[PDB]
């Protein structure tokens, strides 16, 4: 079997951007950690778990049809200081994510090939999931109160 | 088997700080478990009972080198009011214990002995890692405010 | 509620008392062990734990009535070379502070106060206990011999195994 | 408490290192299954864990000295084809990061700074041990030949249950 | 990769003492064994097991550095009649390795080899805590008496775990 | 009660064989457990505490006689490259054993001491067998091959199941 060199591009593309956003999301977690902010670090763990599961699907989808997986590039790593900076980038690597996965879904079911429209479906509906997520606490964050909201997320154990 | 007066000095030292540090970190704790914030308490008993640790085996150690080990003399303990001095002492006190490992690390390993370099790297790695939560601490209180931490930190929970 | 000043340094005077015996009872279980000796050893320090709990409930108590303990006194610390000098030197710290406790339960009675009496009456007891115990050991190895006595707690026997 | 950026740097070119490694090790055990021969795959997953373990005591280790731990450079990654290109591969990075870690210890113990040569030794001592291991496989496939090595780790059986 | 020969050397210096030492202390277990004194055997049969893996790990460290180990020479053992005899022996033989060991700790940290050295310090702390309880046990029977420290190693052992 | 000085010569001898034997067997179990050879180092390992054990019960009953063990000196320990080599000094060893054991059994029978004969007896039975081992050991690697052979021994010290 041999697929297209279009639907590798995408498939390498989506893999380099989700490289990018384990490495992203690894050092925040580290940092909120340092800070004292424990439940926040654990959620963020949990996150950079779950996407390189996702890079781990990625790359054994592309071995199988017979392409060369890209590891040496990745994109942009931006950190923040406050936590509004972490959730406003998260915001946005996740956003450009779910709109490269549509492009591509359309382009993929147009070429006659589904199992690889399967695997973006399910990435898809996972970052839309975390998109929410991100977003809600956001404007939480933003009724509340900075200080109120770090006060109720520290433990000091 | 008799080590250099010098090493057997810096071990004595090193012993009379951490005493002085138990006695200051017990002291402490006792002070805010009387106020009400439990967790605090909890916490500041950990660490006391760490720094006896620290003491017992520098006893040990110098007990071994055929030494006088003196529990006599104290250094200057020091007590707070309110949360923030009384982590500003903790912060200063194993400040000063530090710049004294390290030196004593450096002219120990210089005089040819190992296994009291070996105690002395374990104890700095141990209050490196205390003084780098007294900091985080410090700023944590610094940014929310005496009275939110203050209330976070209250328990309320006893049994009757 | 506050307390008379007396009350105070007499809780004060205690305490220092007990962290001097705490201090001198683990140097001598450090220095037994390292000795040899190693039944003398585990009961030394089981006694110094026990100044220990004194030394805490006091400065409990002293908390209580708006007082403030202090940790920076300290009296003088007496070692021994053998035996005989350690069990003298225990036997002196504790007959200084059966003494000074009576002294302070008859005033702290006499000015209408009970609680702290009480805790007194109770480290009274605990500290009569331990001289009792000096006493009959030292009795004990002056009869029967020194090195006779020592060749009794000194053992390496597989004692693990039960 | 600070850091001069001697150690600092040092720090951040060993964590640049050991995730370079990571992205190699990953790729070549995923590589190595697609392949057909498992153990090799297992084997390489676990060192891919250890030097994940690495990677996260470095940056642990750089944000305790109050630094600033870089997440965007990344060295040359090299991929081979058949089994001796890859521990040619694994052999030369280990080599490289054993030269390194030697230089930054040296030049950070004579600066006054303990922890850090700690943990650079024990990174050290990691990494000899998997270089050595990759030095016997070599000569163990080259004494043996290609195919016949390849014969002893391939196996036929349905998704493993773990 | 490969070591130079210094290190080499010294590795198999120190293998060569603790065969040496091995030698000895199981020889002296059993003459002790023979003889009726119990506890004293199997406490040597103990040091000699640590012995053992003092020269295991001693002869996996120097087969890393692609050397030769050294199982063919021997020093000198000397045996003895009385207990005090045995106790000066060990007694030299430890002093001997601690003088050798840290002058190749000196040597081998002083030209960038740090897992050799580590390894050294481990054994250095090992026997600096052998030869402690050799002296205090010597003092111990100097001061009770040859008879009647024997005493109290007879019998009397009852090892009963359950 | 003490034996003659020739029962005591022999034993000693025997003793100073076995403790040759069991550093030869450690050592080559060390170096093929490094090679990658694990369960030759395993077998090498087993053969090694077996003499071990051999040598501790030799100086026990030499002992019991009122004698003077020797543990200083010792014979000539060689060592191999290739599996052949080490099954050729091994066999030789053992070889060298079996013959010292037939003849001090006979000579110390004859001189009205038992038990020693008896022990003479077990480690001639244990001798025995190994060196069977050994010689079908080399029987097979000739058969086979050098590379069959260690492709059939090696294996992968994964670790993670
Ligand atoms: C990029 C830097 C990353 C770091 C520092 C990191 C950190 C970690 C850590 C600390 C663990 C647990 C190790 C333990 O508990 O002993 C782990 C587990 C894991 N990582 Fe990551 N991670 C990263 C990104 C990745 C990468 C690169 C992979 C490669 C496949 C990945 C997939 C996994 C998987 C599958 C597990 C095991 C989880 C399980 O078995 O349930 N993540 N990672
Ligand atoms: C000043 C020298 C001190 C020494 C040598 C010392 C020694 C010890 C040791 C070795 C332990 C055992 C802890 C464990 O096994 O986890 C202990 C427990 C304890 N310490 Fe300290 N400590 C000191 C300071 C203090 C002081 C001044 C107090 C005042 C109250 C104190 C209160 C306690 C208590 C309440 C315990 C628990 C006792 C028990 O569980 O029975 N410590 N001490
Ligand atoms: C030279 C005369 C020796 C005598 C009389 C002797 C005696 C013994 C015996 C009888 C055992 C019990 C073995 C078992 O229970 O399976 C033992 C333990 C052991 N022996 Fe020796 N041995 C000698 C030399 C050696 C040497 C040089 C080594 C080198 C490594 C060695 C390796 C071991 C090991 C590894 C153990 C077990 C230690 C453990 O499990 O942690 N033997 N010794
Ligand atoms: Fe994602
Ligand atoms: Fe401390
Ligand atoms: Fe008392
Ligand atoms: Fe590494
Ligand atoms: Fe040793
Ligand atoms: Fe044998």
């Amino acid at each position: 079997m041999q697929g297209d060199p279009e639907v590798i591009e995408f498939l390498n593309e989506q893999l380099t951007a989700e490289l990018t956003a384990i490495n992203q999301y690894f050092l925040h977690a580290k940092l909120q950690d340092h800070k004292g902010w424990t439940k926040l670090a654990k959620y963020t763990r949990a996150e950079s778990f779950d996407e390189m599961r996702h890079a781990e699907v990625l790359t054994d989808r592309i071995l199988l049809l017979d392409g060369l997986p890209n590891y040496q590039r990745l994109f942009h790593v931006r950190v923040g200081q406050s936590v509004t900076e972490m959730f406003q980038a998260d915001r946005e690597v996740e956003l450009e994510a779910i709109d490269r996965l549509r492009r591509g879904i359309e382009v993929m079911r147009a070429k006659h090939d589904i199992t690889s429209a399967n695997v973006f479906e399910a990435i898809l509906a996972d970052e839309e999931h975390h998109i929410d997520y991100l977003e809600t606490q956001l404007d939480l964050i933003e009724k509340l109160g900075e200080s109120l909201y770090l006060s109720t997320v520290i433990e000091q154990t």
